């Protein structure tokens, strides 16, 4: 009933889709995405038997890829797919919002221009923005033990919120940054040069920040903010946590 | 410099205070609090040598009890106090807001009448509302591995928000409930009879809910909502999580 193992015969299907500006992706695939002015494109490779258990379509301008609800299960639960291979390649004109859930990996590799890009991840997986991202606003939100890494950003605005034990890492330059941890996890942003940054920690987590002009440093709990640069810092600590300046 | 051990000679001091409607409490004490129309009262018992390292005062209508910032440490950190005995007893006319951080224990035992009471905890400690709490609204918020238990509530509104791995447990009757978990933790409310409840999980946590008329059940991740009662349920799962009805 609930668990379906891949039969070991991988099949690739190109799926006809309209453009989309939003992705709902649930699962364990390696998903490669790019923004592109070419025609919108979707290809999925998985054990041939698992397609019958998977939704893969664009609807209402949203690409939706996830395991189906269990047949006669009243949408109380979905199938637990165990593929031997699971790869997704897709593109659209713009990605304003990614909602990803699971143990998979979502990767953007080419230079990406953004107006507002929002990344929302739940689970143990990973999102990697490997290519240069440049533009107005990037938001990286996660709840879980996995991670998000943006390797090369140039932004007016960056916002990261981490719930639970995972990790967000950001590298580049930003004018204004907001870093938030609620849990034991960690934001790593020493090589993300911010002019102004706000750092908030609830509980035992950690933020490493580089702010050049203004740093607003807030901790409620045992957590820690490590900072570099020579900003003017506003400090606020309720609990056993601590703030420290590093070279 | 940072860790100060109790010298094993307990001293009790009654500290003169004005009335307060808010508490900031950081540390490991057993703190007993009640609402009362008598004169405001504070008594603290701790190893005699640790008073010098402790702030204990009412300012701006807020009772503040927390370890001091390390002398000449620029408020980057505070003393790590290791008492052999640490007890606090206090009362004020009303408690609108508690902010508690640490491994301590904050207990209210008498019948308590509330308008709006908000409890904010960070850390591994606990808050117990042992006596009957009756009134308009209770809000229980925590970030950390500890717990909040309310043993006997009767409320128009209840809101509980849990970040990280800890636990909130609520027993009684409420008209409208909102239960939120962002993390691996748990809300236990099978014994809190709600008319309408909204339940939200991000990542792998759990909620046990009892709703009689209306239940709005939302999971993003692998978490689980278990419900009892016969409400009309609205279901939304994005991920491997599930919803299940129990007797
Ligand atoms: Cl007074």
């Amino acid at each position: 009933d609930k668990r379906i193992d891949g039969n070991g015969n991988p099949e690739t299907r190109e799926i006809k889709i309209s453009d989309y500006d939003e992705i709902t992706f649930v699962g364990s695939a390696d998903f490669e995405y790019e923004q592109s002015d070419k025609a919108p494109y979707l290809s999925v490779t998985i054990d041939e038997n698992l397609f019958d258990y998977l939704v893969t379509e664009v609807e209402g301008g949203t690409l939706k890829i996830y395991p189906k609800s269990i047949k006669k299960g009243f949408n109380n639960n979905s199938y637990d797919l165990r593929p031997t291979v699971y790869k997704i390649k897709s593109n659209s004109k713009e990605l304003k919002e990614l909602n990803t859930v699971g143990s998979g990996s979502f990767i953007i590799s080419k230079p990406t221009k953004v107006n507002r890009m929002e990344i929302n991840m739940a689970g143990s997986g990973n999102v990697e923005l490997r290519g240069p991202v440049k533009g107005y606003k990037l938001e990286c939100n996660m709840a879980g033990s996995g991670n998000i890494i943006a390797k090369d950003i140039q932004l007016d605005n960056l916002s990261c919120s981490l719930a639970s034990s995972g990790e967000i890492e950001v590298i580049g330059t930003v004018d204004r940054a907001s870093f938030n941890v609620a849990g034991s996890g960690e934001i790593k942003a020493f090589d993300c040069q911010a002019r102004k940054a706000e750092c908030n920690i609830a509980s035992s987590g950690e933020i490493s920040v580089y702010a050049t002009q203004i740093l607003d440093a807030n901790i409620v709990g045992s957590g820690e903010i490590h900072y570099k640069g020579d900003p003017e810092i506003s400090k606020s600590i309720m609990g056993s946590g601590s703030i420290n300046k590093v070279k």
